[PDB]
């Protein structure tokens, strides 16, 4: 929030307006209604409240539509959403690449902000104390949907 850094507040509204008004989260009801062409993966941590189903349809090798719903915190609902809308309208390959280049970036090593782009943000989550699981349980579930 403060205005010291050029990146901190414009980092922390991408969070804050991706947790209060996600794009791509869906209700429980509208999850029960989905075409039964989308897969699913409820991945839950215990050091938050984050417990999230995610949801991706494939329409030959091209994730076409990605939601994602359940509960979940700003670091766990903007990694979800954020990366939902760029694996949008991607392939099943170059999409495996985003998780783990991700991953290498949550985990604090290199990363590209051409390729990252708004997940360059949590650049630097593993200095912030138990934000590194609420910053990779979405994701990890995309990566289970994405391989099985
Ligand atoms: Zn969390």
């Amino acid at each position: 929030m403060g205005y010291f850094s050029d990146d901190e507040a414009q980092s922390r509204k991408l969070i804050l307006d991706h947790y209060e008004i996600p794009d791509n989260k869906i209700s429980e009801d509208e999850a029960s209604k989905l075409n039964d062409i989308y897969v699913s993966f409820n991945n839950r941590t215990a050091s938050c409240i984050d417990n999230l189903t995610l949801y991706l349809k494939e329409e030959n090798g091209i994730i076409v539509d990605v939601k994602f719903s359940g509960i979940g915190c700003a670091i766990s609902t903007a990694s979800t959403d954020i990366f939902c809308t760029m694996i949008k309208n991607k392939k099943v390959n170059d999409i495996s690449d985003l998780i783990r280049k991700y991953f290498n970036m949550i985990d604090g090593d290199s990363f590209n902000e051409e390729e990252l782009q708004y997940l360059s943000v949590f650049k630097n989550i593993s200095k912030q104390l138990n934000r590194i699981k609420c910053a990779k349980v979405g994701i990890v579930a995309i990566e289970q949907l994405v391989t099985k």
